[PDB]
């Protein structure tokens, strides 16, 4: 495969985090990349990983975190630009930017374009959280952190149980359940776009008052447990508050899917 960088052409600087999959650095190949870092394969693991980064190089778009090659050793790794810039995590819920709200519509409007944009490649983002939303340069939205699916859910040791406590917040009631036929789905994407569109829209995560994660999986996973829609910034359209109400359903089958998203997005931008 073309697209695995020769060892010994990478060097690894700063550490950005360890998450419950994998290890991020910022790294020098031709210029400053981001290395994600895996576990420290089988020859069956190689041609999986292999192929999982088949979908990878399908993505080419502005709003998509862009991929530029993997390494094998040490370890597996998958190498992309570096975002010059925070995650909408860490603007949103750490050093809580003031946004104004036509520059928070904006962030919505880029996120759905980049969602549509993978929906129409036939790609299940299943990962979609704020804190794999990046805002380079202050200005353009890249989605990551939507690589590697087999890999992060079905191998022995890619820290499930870890990826499961960091994910929740986000996480559709079916994809919780895992009991409905294919759990993973365009809505349950939408469903976690809409809490996206909940933290931007608030500058809060969802069930701040609810302490306890377990009581979250089990009630959100019952369909007992929705975002408070009244912690929305007063600001905020009220087409944006329906379109995160729809977003947010609980019953998959009512929600929009994205090009009616970005219309609605697209049309009350226009609309100021
Ligand atoms: C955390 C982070 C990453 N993470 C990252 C990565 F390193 C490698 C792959 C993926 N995702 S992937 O699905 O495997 C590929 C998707 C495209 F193909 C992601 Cl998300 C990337 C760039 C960054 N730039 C700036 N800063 C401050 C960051 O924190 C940062």
């Amino acid at each position: 495969d073309d697209w695995e960088i020769p060892d010994g052409q990478i060097t690894v600087g700063q550490r950005i985090g360890s998450g419950s999959f994998g290890t991020v650095y910022k790294g020098k190949w031709h210029g400053d990349v981001a290395v994600k870092m895996l576990n420290v394969p089988t020859p069956q693991q190689l041609q999986a990983f292999k192929n999982e980064v088949g979908v990878l190089r399908k993505t080419r778009h502005v709003n998509i975190l862009l991929f530029m090659g993997y390494s094998t050793k040490p370890q597996l790794a998958i190498v992309t630009q570096w975002c010059e810039g925070s995650s909408l995590y860490h603007h949103l819920h750490i050093i809580e930017t003031k946004f104004e709200m036509i520059k928070l519509i904006d962030i919505a409007r880029q996120t759905a374009q980049g969602m549509d944009y993978l929906h129409a490649k036939s790609i299940i983002h299943r990962d979609l959280k704020s804190n794999n939303i990046f805002l380079h340069e202050d200005l353009t939205v890249k989605i990551g952190d939507f690589g590697l699916a087999t890999v992060k859910s079905r191998w022995s040791g890619s820290h499930q149980f870890e990826q499961l406590s960091g994910s929740i917040l986000w996480m559709a009631p079916e994809v919780i359940r895992m009991q409905d036929k294919n759990p993973y789905s365009f809505q349950s994407d939408v469903y976690a776009f809409g809490i996206v569109l909940y933290e931007l829209m608030t500058g809060q995560l969802p069930y701040s008052n609810i302490n306890n994660r377990d009581q979250i999986i089990a009630m959100v996973g019952a369909g007992a447990l929705s975002p408070d829609l009244s912690k929305v910034r007063s600001n905020c359209p009220k087409a944006m508050k329906r379109l995160m109400a729809e977003c947010l359903k609980k019953k998959r089958d009512e929600r929009p899917l994205f090009p009616q998203i970005l219309a609605s997005i697209e049309l009350l931008a226009r609309s100021l």
